[PDB]
């Protein structure tokens, strides 16, 4: 049965609620983004209206085979009426296609559902600037001050400089990047661009990338692994055994692997600057963990919320333990007392 923090009161609507069967009274199911914990339950047999971005709708049709008649894509930054209620989709600065949803309830209440997001000051000049929000359903993934990490731009500067140095010292090195979902495409696209290579990958992952409206993509990716010196592999294979095995398959073209694992936060963020990051090495194989996040840091989250000044906050992440819920509630009250709302 569908939990309360996935229901929008005063509407027939649910958010990211596909794993509960037919939800009683739901007339439209919104999907914020194409990540498995959020789409869990959708397939070609789904027969209710799904509201989402254009990119999410390309993935629903091609990857999960949802029939076209039930997919309702909306443009961003545009007031739309759905089943008699005004809504707006806003860019979430998460993975490709990911949105926040503003609902303008018939009674005058305004609700923002962030989905998954990485808060940014640019959001302070979207259509959020123009009116008050009563309720915030918030992505609280990293809602604790110990969660620090660098900007995406610093992380990509590190990756590009590292890969270019390596391959210029040894033209026979291969670069490998891990993946398990959409998101974090800048990692492998930026490295391939500095090296003058396309990115090589499986047919399944090429298919997923072709749904994402990325400009000039045919110029950047390929299924011909032999023509490429940046390969994508599943995240589970990014270890010394899996990489050894891959190097065997390359027919003696290469004699060294430099590999990247984009993670979210890890506790090595509590000690080490991005500049100081070092790999794990065994023989001719080196693996770097790089903290490329598509969720808000604590500080980014706090800034957004203190700007928005919501009357009530409903967390959507870390909701399963009393200790988590109490920690989050304490920071929300600190933020409100400090800012004065
Ligand atoms: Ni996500």
């Amino acid at each position: 049965t569908c939990p309360f923090y996935k229901k929008i009161p005063g509407t027939g609507f649910t958010v990211d609620a596909f794993q509960y069967g037919v939800v009683e009274g739901c007339t439209a199911y919104f999907l914020t983004h194409f990540h498995s914990d959020h789409y869990a339950g959708l397939s070609k047999h789904f027969t209710f209206p799904v509201y989402c971005s254009e990119i999410t709708g390309n993935l629903l049709k091609n990857k999960l085979h949802v029939q076209e008649q039930y997919i309702h894509p909306l443009p961003l930054d545009t007031e739309c009426i759905v089943n008699g209620v005004k809504v707006v989709l806003l860019d979430a600065n998460h993975c490709p296609g990911a949105v926040m949803i503003l609902f303008y309830l018939p009674n005058g209440t305004v609700i923002l559902h962030t989905g998954d997001f990485r808060a940014d000051p640019s959001m302070e000049r979207s259509l959020l600037a123009d009116q008050k929000v009563h309720m915030l359903y918030l992505d609280t993934t990293y809602c604790s001050p110990e969660y620090t990490f660098p900007s995406q731009q610093e992380v990509i500067r590190f990756a590009i400089n590292t890969a270019f140095e390596a391959v210029t010292l040894n033209p026979h090195a291969l670069v490998v990047c891990g993946t398990y979902s959409i998101g974090k495409e800048k990692v492998f696209l930026a490295i391939a661009d500095v090296l003058g290579s396309k990115v090589g990958m499986s047919q399944e992952k090429y298919k997923t990338l072709q749904c994402l409206n990325i400009p000039e993509i045919n110029s950047l990716i390929t299924t011909d692994m032999c023509s490429s010196l940046v390969h994508l592999l599943p995240m589970m294979q990014i270890n010394f055994k899996g990489l050894q095995s891959h190097l065997k398959k390359c027919g003696g073209k290469y004699n060294q692997i430099l590999a990247f694992r984009p993670t979210g936060w890890t506790h090595s963020n509590k000690f080490t600057r991005i500049a100081d990051v070092i790999p794990q090495t065994k023989g001719n194989i080196s693996i770097y963990g790089i903290p490329y996040s598509e969720h808000s840091s604590y500080l980014e989250m706090k800034r957004f919320v203190q700007w928005l000044k919501p009357q009530k906050i409903i967390p959507t992440v870390n909701v399963g333990t009393w200790k988590s819920r109490s920690t989050m509630e304490k920071y929300f009250r600190e933020w409100k007392l400090e800012a004065g709302y």
